[PDB]
Protein backbone atom coordinates (compact mmCIF):
# COMPACT_ATOMS: atom_id res chain seq x y z
CA UNK A 1 0.00 0.00 0.00
CA UNK A 2 0.80 3.48 -0.57
CA UNK A 3 -0.69 6.59 1.01
CA UNK A 4 -0.25 10.76 -0.44
CA UNK A 5 -1.49 13.49 1.41
CA UNK A 6 -0.82 17.60 1.04
CA UNK A 7 0.51 19.43 3.57
CA UNK A 8 -0.42 23.39 3.63
CA UNK A 9 1.03 26.40 5.30
CA UNK A 10 -0.95 26.95 8.48
CA UNK A 11 0.01 30.84 7.79
CA UNK A 12 1.90 33.17 5.76
CA UNK A 13 5.39 32.46 7.61
CA UNK A 14 5.16 28.45 7.09
CA UNK A 15 4.79 28.74 10.84
CA UNK A 16 3.59 24.89 11.05
CA UNK A 17 2.04 22.64 8.05
CA UNK A 18 -0.83 20.97 8.42
CA UNK A 19 -2.15 17.66 6.31
CA UNK A 20 -5.85 16.41 6.27
CA UNK A 21 -6.18 12.94 8.67
CA UNK A 22 -9.41 10.30 8.17
CA UNK A 23 -10.19 9.43 11.71
CA UNK A 24 -13.39 6.75 13.03
CA UNK A 25 -16.10 5.79 11.40
CA UNK A 26 -17.71 7.46 9.65
CA UNK A 27 -14.84 9.76 8.71
CA UNK A 28 -14.24 12.47 11.06
CA UNK A 29 -11.40 14.79 9.46
CA UNK A 30 -9.08 16.64 11.19
CA UNK A 31 -5.76 18.84 10.44
CA UNK A 32 -3.06 17.82 11.90
CA UNK A 33 0.82 18.65 12.14
CA UNK A 34 2.66 15.98 11.41
CA UNK A 35 6.11 16.30 13.38
CA UNK A 36 8.55 13.55 12.75
CA UNK A 37 10.16 14.94 16.28
CA UNK A 38 7.51 12.98 18.48
CA UNK A 39 5.43 10.48 18.37
CA UNK A 40 1.80 11.01 19.49
CA UNK A 41 -0.84 11.30 17.58
CA UNK A 42 -3.24 13.12 19.35
CA UNK A 43 -6.61 15.73 18.69
CA UNK A 44 -8.59 18.04 20.16
CA UNK A 45 -11.42 15.95 21.02
CA UNK A 46 -15.15 15.89 22.64
CA UNK A 47 -13.47 15.19 25.83
CA UNK A 48 -11.22 18.41 25.37
CA UNK A 49 -11.85 21.23 28.38
CA UNK A 50 -14.28 23.46 26.52
CA UNK A 51 -12.54 26.48 27.34
CA UNK A 52 -9.44 25.14 25.83
CA UNK A 53 -11.18 24.76 22.41
CA UNK A 54 -11.17 27.57 20.36
CA UNK A 55 -11.98 27.04 16.39
CA UNK A 56 -10.28 23.56 15.90
CA UNK A 57 -12.16 20.59 14.90
CA UNK A 58 -12.74 17.81 17.45
CA UNK A 59 -12.59 14.03 17.46
CA UNK A 60 -15.64 13.05 19.08
CA UNK A 61 -14.88 8.95 19.29
CA UNK A 62 -18.96 8.45 20.76
CA UNK A 63 -19.65 9.14 16.54
CA UNK A 64 -17.68 6.88 15.60
CA UNK A 65 -18.79 2.51 14.86
CA UNK A 66 -14.81 1.78 14.96
CA UNK A 67 -13.64 3.88 18.18
CA UNK A 68 -12.81 1.56 21.00
CA UNK A 69 -11.60 2.89 24.63
CA UNK A 70 -7.85 1.97 25.08
CA UNK A 71 -9.15 0.98 29.22
CA UNK A 72 -6.42 2.59 31.58
CA UNK A 73 -3.85 4.39 28.96
CA UNK A 74 -3.23 8.14 29.84
CA UNK A 75 -0.84 10.27 28.23
CA UNK A 76 1.20 13.27 28.59
CA UNK A 77 3.54 15.05 26.60
CA UNK A 78 5.66 18.75 26.97
CA UNK A 79 7.43 20.03 23.77
CA UNK A 80 10.12 21.94 23.31
CA UNK A 81 8.40 25.11 22.67
CA UNK A 82 7.08 24.62 26.72
CA UNK A 83 3.27 23.85 25.03
CA UNK A 84 1.88 20.57 26.67
CA UNK A 85 -1.06 18.15 26.36
CA UNK A 86 -2.76 15.22 27.93
CA UNK A 87 -5.57 12.79 28.08
CA UNK A 88 -6.96 9.35 27.38
CA UNK A 89 -6.51 7.06 24.39
CA UNK A 90 -8.75 5.16 22.22
CA UNK A 91 -8.15 2.46 19.14
CA UNK A 92 -9.36 3.53 15.80
CA UNK A 93 -9.14 3.23 12.06
CA UNK A 94 -6.69 6.35 11.00
CA UNK A 95 -6.24 7.13 7.33
CA UNK A 96 -4.29 9.49 5.85
CA UNK A 97 -4.13 9.96 1.80
CA UNK A 98 -5.77 6.46 1.17
CA UNK A 99 -3.27 4.47 3.41
CA UNK A 100 -5.66 3.06 6.41
CA UNK A 101 -4.04 1.60 9.61
CA UNK A 102 -6.82 -0.40 11.89
CA UNK A 103 -6.28 -0.10 15.81
CA UNK A 104 -4.42 3.26 15.76
CA UNK A 105 -4.15 4.88 19.18
CA UNK A 106 -5.64 8.09 19.21
CA UNK A 107 -4.53 10.17 22.12
CA UNK A 108 -8.09 12.40 22.86
CA UNK A 109 -6.52 15.93 24.64
CA UNK A 110 -8.47 16.65 28.03
CA UNK A 111 -6.14 19.05 28.22
CA UNK A 112 -3.89 21.89 26.21
CA UNK A 113 -1.76 24.63 27.06
CA UNK A 114 -2.65 28.17 25.68
CA UNK A 115 -0.31 27.95 22.38
CA UNK A 116 -2.47 24.98 21.10
CA UNK A 117 -6.24 27.08 21.89
CA UNK A 118 -4.76 29.88 20.41
CA UNK A 119 -4.11 27.89 17.45
CA UNK A 120 -7.57 27.59 15.61
CA UNK A 121 -5.90 25.83 12.54
CA UNK A 122 -4.21 22.93 14.22
CA UNK A 123 -6.46 20.15 15.27
CA UNK A 124 -3.47 18.14 17.04
CA UNK A 125 -0.02 16.34 16.19
CA UNK A 126 0.44 13.54 13.93
CA UNK A 127 4.00 11.83 15.39
CA UNK A 128 6.38 10.09 13.16
CA UNK A 129 9.33 10.01 15.33
CA UNK A 130 10.77 6.37 17.12
CA UNK A 131 7.38 4.98 19.12
CA UNK A 132 10.52 4.51 21.75
CA UNK A 133 9.48 8.06 22.07
CA UNK A 134 5.68 7.75 22.42
CA UNK A 135 4.20 8.83 26.34
CA UNK A 136 1.29 6.71 26.32
CA UNK A 137 1.17 4.95 30.14
CA UNK A 138 1.58 2.13 30.76
CA UNK A 139 1.28 0.39 27.31
CA UNK A 140 2.98 2.56 24.69
CA UNK A 141 1.77 2.98 21.74
CA UNK A 142 3.04 2.48 17.87
CA UNK A 143 3.20 5.52 15.87
CA UNK A 144 0.75 5.53 12.82
CA UNK A 145 4.51 4.87 10.13
CA UNK A 146 4.84 1.92 12.74
CA UNK A 147 1.38 0.77 12.33
CA UNK A 148 1.82 1.03 8.57
CA UNK A 149 5.15 0.12 7.80
CA UNK A 150 4.20 -3.78 7.16
CA UNK A 151 2.09 -3.25 4.59
CA UNK A 152 3.84 -0.24 2.48
CA UNK A 153 5.11 -0.85 -1.02
CA UNK A 154 9.03 0.31 0.81
CA UNK A 155 8.97 1.18 4.79
CA UNK A 156 9.52 4.80 4.17
CA UNK A 157 8.03 8.37 4.38
CA UNK A 158 8.32 11.40 2.75
CA UNK A 159 8.41 15.15 3.24
CA UNK A 160 8.30 17.61 0.75
CA UNK A 161 7.33 20.70 2.52
CA UNK A 162 6.57 24.20 0.12
CA UNK A 163 7.50 27.64 0.46
CA UNK A 164 5.21 29.84 1.34
CA UNK A 165 2.90 26.77 -0.74
CA UNK A 166 1.65 23.79 -0.50
CA UNK A 167 3.78 19.97 -0.22
CA UNK A 168 3.34 16.80 -0.15
CA UNK A 169 4.06 13.57 2.51
CA UNK A 170 3.80 9.97 0.98
CA UNK A 171 3.99 6.77 2.54
CA UNK A 172 5.38 3.78 1.24
CA UNK A 173 7.10 4.86 -2.22
CA UNK A 174 9.92 7.51 -3.52
CA UNK A 175 8.24 10.22 -6.01
CA UNK A 176 11.41 10.31 -7.84
CA UNK A 177 9.68 13.14 -9.97
CA UNK A 178 9.65 15.01 -6.71
CA UNK A 179 13.12 16.24 -6.44
CA UNK A 180 16.30 16.78 -8.83
CA UNK A 181 19.64 15.05 -8.94
CA UNK A 182 20.11 11.93 -6.74
CA UNK A 183 19.11 11.40 -3.04
CA UNK A 184 22.29 11.31 -0.84
CA UNK A 185 21.30 9.23 2.22
CA UNK A 186 23.00 9.54 5.47
CA UNK A 187 22.96 7.80 8.83
CA UNK A 188 20.56 7.29 11.37
CA UNK A 189 21.00 7.08 15.21
CA UNK A 190 17.90 5.82 17.31
CA UNK A 191 19.35 6.29 20.29
CA UNK A 192 17.37 9.33 21.32
CA UNK A 193 14.12 8.43 19.81
CA UNK A 194 15.05 11.17 16.76
CA UNK A 195 16.10 10.92 13.58
CA UNK A 196 19.18 12.21 14.48
CA UNK A 197 21.91 12.55 11.58
CA UNK A 198 24.72 14.07 11.46
CA UNK A 199 25.64 16.89 8.64
CA UNK A 200 29.08 17.54 7.05
CA UNK A 201 29.54 21.45 7.67
CA UNK A 202 28.10 24.58 6.24
CA UNK A 203 28.20 27.62 3.96
CA UNK A 204 27.20 31.11 4.14
CA UNK A 205 25.96 32.62 1.08
CA UNK A 206 29.05 32.07 -1.79
CA UNK A 207 31.25 31.76 1.26
CA UNK A 208 33.66 28.61 1.10
CA UNK A 209 31.76 25.82 2.61
CA UNK A 210 33.23 24.67 6.19
CA UNK A 211 33.75 20.99 7.03
CA UNK A 212 32.55 20.51 10.82
CA UNK A 213 29.77 17.44 11.93
CA UNK A 214 26.69 18.61 13.44
CA UNK A 215 24.58 16.44 15.32
CA UNK A 216 20.85 17.03 14.87
CA UNK A 217 17.12 15.81 14.27
CA UNK A 218 15.31 16.36 11.45
CA UNK A 219 11.73 17.68 12.93
CA UNK A 220 9.03 18.95 10.47
CA UNK A 221 7.27 19.79 14.25
CA UNK A 222 9.56 22.66 14.79
CA UNK A 223 9.37 26.19 12.65
CA UNK A 224 12.73 27.11 12.61
CA UNK A 225 16.79 26.09 12.03
CA UNK A 226 18.29 25.96 15.12
CA UNK A 227 22.27 25.58 15.09
CA UNK A 228 25.39 25.47 17.75
CA UNK A 229 25.95 29.42 18.61
CA UNK A 230 29.13 29.56 16.60
CA UNK A 231 27.27 28.82 13.10
CA UNK A 232 24.67 30.69 13.98
CA UNK A 233 27.08 34.12 14.79
CA UNK A 234 28.44 33.07 11.64
CA UNK A 235 25.21 33.35 9.59
CA UNK A 236 23.97 36.61 10.92
CA UNK A 237 27.56 38.63 10.87
CA UNK A 238 27.11 38.25 7.03
CA UNK A 239 23.50 40.63 7.83
CA UNK A 240 23.99 44.33 8.33
CA UNK A 241 22.52 45.38 11.40
CA UNK A 242 21.46 41.75 12.82
CA UNK A 243 21.77 41.35 16.61
CA UNK A 244 20.51 38.51 18.87
CA UNK A 245 18.02 40.43 21.48
CA UNK A 246 17.51 38.76 24.35
CA UNK A 247 14.23 40.78 24.65
CA UNK A 248 12.62 39.21 21.72
CA UNK A 249 14.93 35.65 22.15
CA UNK A 250 17.02 35.50 19.55
CA UNK A 251 18.52 36.76 16.23
CA UNK A 252 16.27 39.71 14.50
CA UNK A 253 17.48 41.72 11.72
CA UNK A 254 16.14 44.52 9.82
CA UNK A 255 13.21 44.04 7.75
CA UNK A 256 14.87 46.31 4.90
CA UNK A 257 18.04 43.59 4.54
CA UNK A 258 18.08 40.76 1.69
CA UNK A 259 19.64 37.82 3.43
CA UNK A 260 22.52 35.21 2.23
CA UNK A 261 21.52 31.37 1.70
CA UNK A 262 22.99 29.13 4.18
CA UNK A 263 24.06 25.48 2.92
CA UNK A 264 24.05 22.68 4.99
CA UNK A 265 26.20 19.18 4.05
CA UNK A 266 24.33 15.98 3.67
CA UNK A 267 27.82 13.80 3.06
CA UNK A 268 29.22 14.68 -0.02
CA UNK A 269 25.70 16.72 -0.91
CA UNK A 270 24.92 20.18 -0.53
CA UNK A 271 21.31 21.22 0.53
CA UNK A 272 20.70 25.45 -0.03
CA UNK A 273 18.47 27.50 2.02
CA UNK A 274 17.58 30.55 0.03
CA UNK A 275 17.85 33.49 2.24
CA UNK A 276 13.80 34.52 1.77
CA UNK A 277 13.23 31.23 3.55
CA UNK A 278 15.02 33.07 6.65
CA UNK A 279 12.93 35.85 6.72
CA UNK A 280 10.28 35.04 9.52
CA UNK A 281 8.83 39.08 9.40
CA UNK A 282 8.45 41.60 11.92
CA UNK A 283 8.93 40.60 15.53
CA UNK A 284 5.05 42.95 16.13
CA UNK A 285 2.53 44.16 13.67
CA UNK A 286 4.11 47.15 11.55
CA UNK A 287 7.82 46.75 13.24
CA UNK A 288 11.11 47.12 10.54
CA UNK A 289 12.89 44.26 13.12
CA UNK A 290 12.12 40.66 11.71
CA UNK A 291 12.75 37.63 13.15
CA UNK A 292 15.46 35.33 11.37
CA UNK A 293 14.74 31.96 10.91
CA UNK A 294 18.25 30.36 11.87
CA UNK A 295 18.44 30.41 15.82
CA UNK A 296 20.89 29.25 18.28
CA UNK A 297 20.36 25.68 20.13
CA UNK A 298 22.32 26.43 23.07
CA UNK A 299 20.31 25.62 25.96
CA UNK A 300 17.72 23.07 23.68
CA UNK A 301 20.80 20.28 24.03
CA UNK A 302 20.04 19.73 20.61
CA UNK A 303 20.58 21.20 16.92
CA UNK A 304 17.24 20.95 15.27
CA UNK A 305 16.78 20.68 11.24
CA UNK A 306 13.16 22.19 11.00
CA UNK A 307 11.38 23.65 8.54
CA UNK A 308 14.17 26.35 7.49
CA UNK A 309 16.04 23.78 6.26
CA UNK A 310 13.56 20.52 5.44
CA UNK A 311 11.16 22.58 2.81
CA UNK A 312 14.61 23.32 1.08
CA UNK A 313 15.14 19.55 0.39
CA UNK A 314 13.13 16.25 -0.74
CA UNK A 315 13.50 14.35 2.42
CA UNK A 316 13.27 10.21 3.10
CA UNK A 317 12.44 8.80 6.19
CA UNK A 318 13.75 5.40 5.58
CA UNK A 319 12.39 2.68 7.89
CA UNK A 320 13.99 -0.18 7.13
CA UNK A 321 15.18 -2.41 9.83
CA UNK A 322 18.91 -0.06 9.71
CA UNK A 323 16.69 3.35 9.47
CA UNK A 324 18.49 6.00 7.46
CA UNK A 325 17.40 9.65 6.32
CA UNK A 326 18.05 10.99 2.22
CA UNK A 327 18.19 14.53 1.21
CA UNK A 328 17.73 15.06 -2.67
CA UNK A 329 17.72 19.09 -3.93
CA UNK A 330 14.33 20.10 -5.91
O1 LIG B 1 8.57 22.07 19.78
C1 LIG B 1 8.11 20.87 19.35
C2 LIG B 1 9.24 20.17 18.80
C3 LIG B 1 8.64 19.55 17.55
N1 LIG B 1 9.19 18.21 17.51
C4 LIG B 1 9.20 17.77 18.86
C5 LIG B 1 9.67 18.96 19.69
C6 LIG B 1 11.11 18.76 20.16
C7 LIG B 1 12.31 19.04 19.36
C8 LIG B 1 13.46 18.74 20.05
S1 LIG B 1 13.14 18.07 21.57
C9 LIG B 1 11.47 18.24 21.36
O1 LIG C 1 2.42 26.15 20.62
C1 LIG C 1 1.53 25.10 20.40
C2 LIG C 1 1.21 25.08 18.93
C3 LIG C 1 0.55 26.39 18.49
N1 LIG C 1 1.05 26.71 17.15
C4 LIG C 1 2.13 25.72 16.83
C5 LIG C 1 2.47 25.02 18.14
C6 LIG C 1 3.09 23.68 17.97
C7 LIG C 1 3.94 23.09 19.00
C8 LIG C 1 4.42 21.87 18.60
S1 LIG C 1 3.92 21.49 17.16
C9 LIG C 1 2.99 22.88 16.92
Amino acid sequence: STGSATTTPIDSLDDAYITPVQIGTPAQTLNLDFDTGSSDLWVFSSETTASEVDGQTIYTPSKSTTAKLLSGATWSISYGDGSSSSGDVYTDTVSVGGLTVTGQAVESAKKVSSSFTEDSTIDGLLGLAFSTLNTVSPTQQKTFFDNAKASLDSPVFTADLGYHAPGTYNFGFIDTTAYTGSITYTAVSTKQGFWEWTSTGYAVGSGTFKSTSIDGIADTGTTLLYLPATVVSAYWAQVSGAKSSSSVGGYVFPCSATLPSFTFGVGSARIVIPGDYIDFGPISTGSSSCFGGIQSSAGIGINIFGDVALKAAFVVFNGATTPTLGFASK
